[PDB]
């Protein structure tokens, strides 16, 4: 479990390890490490998701780590409350940024191993805190240099903290 303290409240997710794992490591390493503390949700469209974990205040980008595998071809379906790693035209370029689907957005899905089929790959879902989410999702926004649908006041994840729950027989 995983949680982002946001300065609208607390976005509790599971992740999904067995259906995404070099996807959800790559995700908990950059939480470990501090990186999605500061950064925003710098593109909210309300009725489609919520996008952040790339941009510190001022649209400051990040440095990141090499890109990660497309793992979308795990059979997830991007429905309300998953998570899904944003990225650029080449299928294999996700680095940290994700998004949270605030709706059913079924044309995300993967349907091939191709450009146009690879879709975007769901890594965790939202287990608690989908109020959060709402209430982000609803926020006034415009527009910052070339990006738009940046919230006017900034969303901004604070920090992240894990839970483990270990168990024995």
């Amino acid at each position: 479990m995983v949680t982002f303290h946001t300065n609208h409240g607390d976005i509790v997710i599971k992740t999904f390890d067995d259906k995404a794992p070099e996807t959800v490591k790559n995700f908990l390493d950059y939480c470990r490490e501090g990186f999605y503390n500061n950064t925003i949700f710098h593109r909210v469209i309300n009725g489609f998701m919520i996008q952040g974990g790339g941009f510190e205040p001022g649209m400051k980008q990040k440095a990141t780590k090499e890109p990660i595998k497309n793992e979308a071809n795990n059979g997830l379906k991007n429905t309300r409350g998953t998570l899904a790693m944003a990225r650029t035209q080449a299928p294999h370029s996700a680095t940290a940024q994700f998004f949270i689907n605030v709706v059913d957005n079924d044309f995300l899905n993967f349907s091939g191993e191709s450009l146009q089929g690879w879709g975007y790959c769901v890594f965790a879902e939202v287990v608690d805190g989908m109020d959060v989410v709402d209430k982000i999702k609803g926020v006034a926004t415009g527009r910052s240099g070339m990006h738009q649908d940046v919230p006017k006041e900034d969303v901004i994840i604070e920090s992240v903290t894990v839970s483990e729950h270990h168990h024995h027989h």
